[PDB]
DNA sequence: GAGGCCGCCTGC
DNA sequence: GCAGGTGGCCTC
């Protein structure tokens, strides 16, 4: 007695009769109108949707199609969202008309044609500002990846326009994109139909193309004896090594024993579908036959064959396998090197997923035969880099070909000088970024040096990593902290974005940026960008997956102006230890991931400490010669890349801190075996290089939790070892080889694992910090063999810096420059994603 | 300026 | 209980 149709039906598709207008009590609804629905739980707020179709079902009565909006508080923004902002989402369903509560007005707030000149909002307007009091949307939202994007431009046909749901259309396109399909048929064999090409996840595969496959897809025919398993830890003299018992965990940080294998690689020989006795092919079960390629490490030459080889070198093999097309992880190029027109280096650097071979491998004879014969630019963005440091981020972007950094802002003079030495075309402001922005906003044209300040329209890309000081805690945010946030460098960096309105924006930070203050810093940062009208997303990347022998997880925020394509995060290139690759983020009990799909493998093997620095000459503790001979050619692929094509007669900055006599003696007594650290130190007297004697540590107290040695000796060094008893300021010992403070507080610091710890050749670096110190928190900084801390050059190599990359200042200045930097290989991978967006703009 | 010293929290 | 993560504040 309320719902009655207006007019007659438009179409009668079976048991549905469609209409264009319906009357509900005193209101009339038409296709395109927006309505509210009460949730089943009356406490929850109203649902909101657009009506895309109206019909009568001959069994279920009056129906409509609801394309739901998403409330801002249901996105990652949460309670920081504008109360009246909605977001488009790909969610819709059929619903009885009786569930409609009321008609509502929803406005599309489009960015203006002058959007890039509308910046200059107060930071209060950025963080807390709202709009006029009516529902509105401006962005589309991806709930799984936390991506805000410009609304899709999907258009209907002249047939479905009367019931066109954009969500239904995009979901149908996504299902079409995912499902594997055969395209062009080649020959009809008795049992199967052969195809020339097939498609999957938007990629075209043809006979002769290379394919990535999971390591589980096939085995190699090579027969091998079982490798010798890791030996059981032998007992030790508890009196001579009193702290060795603290290594009961049997876990080695920086170890590569549990890194996965990289992809199998094959060349498609056949694409085929089984044919029923009917004769039609079964096109839901597509199969491929491939020839297996061997990586050097897959031959009877084990892992050591990978040491010198190019990371994209393969061997042909005549072994074949059949796998499901569904198992293919991606398409790659595998070419015969001698038949390539260019040199292998120009080929290898010209594009992603490029491999080559020269020889073939015979598993049965364990020999290397020769393969059978049946195998055969846009203008750069003007970039402002804020908090530029010595320029690791700018270097990677320049390597990706997208960026000319014309302006850099860096308050610390040594890093600014380093940036200048590497960027002679750039204007480098050695200035507080807060001061510079105030000058520009006041209408100044030059800073106090006479340097021309960038103006609106000059800056097309903005990038930087702003440090966090006062809000790095994980506790709640209060009046003091939030005031400290409103005046923080993060907000200053966002103010640069609001003023200049670049095409692309990148904010990089430590991983914990995503969780600081219960993730409020992240949430407020995303809210600012959305308020400005930017598309944006966030994620966590592991630098080791992009080509360095270093675990370094970093938080990344990417934003793109309206009119641009929002970039994707780059797919991992190198496999890396899975414990170091925890990239997901929880925001208000919701788990967010990035678009990255390579979760378990990748095209290239992991980069190791050996790859990084096996070619550097031996130097001593305190080495200070700034210019020395390399004494030989680069040995690994990684070293060949970082040394460059041009011959380098001189190796620079292979210098080390001059550790004191005691610390030097400790380093000399750290064993070379992998996993060695302070817990392996002998409890002996040692005469030091300056005449000092290093004293023996003696156990003066009882640790019931830790127990007693094999021969009954105590294991405590302080009265604080008792539950309650305070620190006795006389049990502290000095000039001890085993550092007193480590057994003193080791019970609540995981036994200070890694301090005075050696790198291992097969492993990776711990995070490269600004000042390598064996008794710091990241203490695993000893050379694998030499009795010293890693050099400046070795730290720069762990960050993927080219050896030509200039640093400036004393040795602590240079360590700080290197330790603060974004690894160029990570920044290059990000830049190539931005490059795809530049080329795809239309 | 150096070296020693060493809390609090998250995610399992 | 384990592993990682955040460097900085005395004291010389
Ligand atoms: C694991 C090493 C470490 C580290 C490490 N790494 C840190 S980090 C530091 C901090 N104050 O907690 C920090 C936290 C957030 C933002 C910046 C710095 N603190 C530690 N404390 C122990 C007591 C000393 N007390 C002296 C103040 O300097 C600092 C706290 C310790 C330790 N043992
Ligand atoms: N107010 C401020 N204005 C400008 N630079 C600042 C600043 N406060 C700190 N800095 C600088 O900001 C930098 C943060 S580290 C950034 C490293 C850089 N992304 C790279 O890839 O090399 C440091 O070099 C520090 O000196
Ligand atoms: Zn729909
Ligand atoms: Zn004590």
């Amino acid at each position: 007695n309320r719902i009655s149709w207006v007019g007659e039906a438009v179409k009668t598709d079976g048991k549905k009769s469609y209409y264009k207008k319906v009357c509900i009590d005193a209101e009339t609804l038409e296709v395109g109108d927006c309505v509210s629905v009460i949730p089943d739980d009356s406490s929850k707020p109203l649902y909101l949707a657009r009506v895309t179709a109206l019909w009568e079902d001959s069994s279920n009565g009056q129906m409509f199609h609801a394309h739901w909006f998403c409330a801002g508080t249901d996105t990652v923004l949460g309670a920081t969202s504008d109360p009246l902002e909605l977001f488009l989402v790909d969610e819709c369903e059929d619903m009885q008309l009786s569930y409609i509560h009321s008609k509502v007005k929803v406005i599309y707030k489009a960015p203006s044609e002058n959007w890039a000149m509308e910046g200059g909002m107060d930071p209060e307007s950025l963080l807390e500002g709202d709009d006029g009091k009516t529902y509105f949307y401006q962005l589309w939202y991806d709930q799984d990846y936390a991506r805000f994007e410009s609304p899709p431009k999907t258009q209907p046909t002249e047939d479905n326009k009367f019931k066109f749901c954009v969500s239904c259309a995009r979901l149908a396109e996504m299902r079409q994109k995912e499902i594997p399909r055969v395209l062009e048929q080649l020959e009809d064999l008795d049992s199967r139909v052969l195809y020339y090409s097939a498609t999957k996840n938007g990629i075209l595969y043809r006979v002769g193309d290379g394919v990535y496959l999971p390591p589980e897809a096939f085995t190699f025919n090579i027969k091998l004896s079982s490798p010798v398993k890791r030996p059981r830890k032998e007992p030790v003299d508890e009196d001579l090594y009193p702290e060795h018992y603290r290594k009961y965990s049997d876990y080695i940080k920086g170890s590569n024993l549990d890194a996965p294998e990289p992809y199998r690689i094959g060349r498609i020989k056949e694409i085929f579908c089984p044919k029923k006795s009917n004769g039609r092919p079964n096109e839901t079960d597509i199969k491929i036959r491939v020839n297996k390629f061997y990586r050097p490490e897959n031959t009877h030459k084990s892992t050591p064959a990978s040491y010198h080889a190019d990371i994209n070198l393969l061997y042909w093999s005549d072994e074949e396998a059949v796998v499901d097309f569904k198992a293919v992880q991606g398409r790659c190029t595998v070419e015969y090197g001698e038949d390539l027109p260019e040199c292998v280096q120009v080929y290898s650097m010209g594009g992603p997923n490029r491999f080559y071979f020269l020889e073939a491998y015979n598993a049965k004879s364990k020999s290397f035969e020769d393969p059978p014969n049946h195998a055969r630019k846009l203008p750069k963005l003007r970039t402002l880099d804020v908090f530029s440091g010595c320029g690791g981020l700018s270097e990677g972007f320049h390597q990706a070909g997208i960026s000319d950094t014309l302006w850099a802002i860096e308050m610390w003079d040594p890093a600014a000088q380093a940036f200048r030495l590497n960027n002679p075309g750039s204007t480098v402001f050695t200035e507080d970024c807060n001061i510079l922005l105030k000058l520009v906003m006041a209408g100044e044209t030059t800073n106090s040096r006479g340097q021309r300040l960038p103006q609106k329209g000059d800056v097309e890309m903005l990038c930087g990593g702003p440090p966090c000081q006062g809000f790095s805690g994980m506790n709640r945010f209060n009046s003091r902290t939030y005031s400290k946030f409103k005046n923080s460098l993060v907000v200053s960096f966002l103010s640069y974005c609001d003023y200049y309105r670049p095409r692309f924006f990148l904010l990089e930070n430590v991983r914990n940026f995503v969780s600081f203050k219960r993730s409020m810093v992240l949430k407020l940062t995303l809210r600012c960008l959305v308020r400005m009208g930017y598309q944006c997303t966030f994620g966590v990347l592991q630098a080791g997956q992009y080509g360095v022998a270093q675990t370094r997880r970093r938080a990344i925020i990417l934003a793109a102006a309206p009119g641009e394509k929002l970039p994707l995060f780059p797919e991992p290139l190198h496999v890396f230890a899975p414990r170091a690759c925890q990239l997901s983020v929880v925001v208000d009990d919701k788990k967010f991931v990035s678009n990255i799909t390579r979760l378990s493998s990748g095209p290239f093997r992991t980069i190791t400490v050996r790859d990084t620095m096996s070619d550097l000459p031996e130097v001593r503790n305190g080495a200070s010669a700034l210019e020395i001979s390399y004494n030989g050619e680069p040995q690994s692929w990684f070293q060949r890349q970082l040394r460059g094509a041009q011959y380098q007669p001189i190796l620079r900055d292979h210098i080390c801190k001059d550790m004191s006599a005691l610390v030097a003696a400790r380093m000399r007594h750290i064993p070379l075996a992998p996993g060695s650290d302070w817990r392996d130190l002998p409890n002996i007297e040692v005469r030091l290089s300056d005449g000092t004697m290093a004293r023996k540590l003696r156990y003066t107290h009882h640790d019931r939790k830790n127990g007693r040695s094999s021969s009954g000796a105590l294991r405590g060094v302080c009265s604080c070892v008792e539950a309650g008893k305070a620190c006795d300021p006389a049990a502290r010992q000095f000039n001890t080889l085993i550092p007193w403070c480590l057994p003193h507080t080791g019970n609540r610091h995981n036994h200070w694992a890694g301090l005075y710890g050696r790198l291992e050749w097969d492993g990776f670096f711990s995070t490269t910090v600004t000042n390598p110190e064996p008794m710091g928190k990241q203490g695993r900084v000893l050379h694998p063999e030499q009795h010293r801390v890693v050099s400046v050059r070795e730290c720069a190599r762990s960050q993927g810096f080219p050896d030509t990359y200039r640093l400036f200042g004393n040795i602590l200045d240079k360590h700080r420059q290197v330790g603060n930097a974004v690894p160029p290989p990570l920044a290059k991978a990000i830049g190539l994603e931005i490059k795809l967006c530049m080329l795809a703009k239309a």
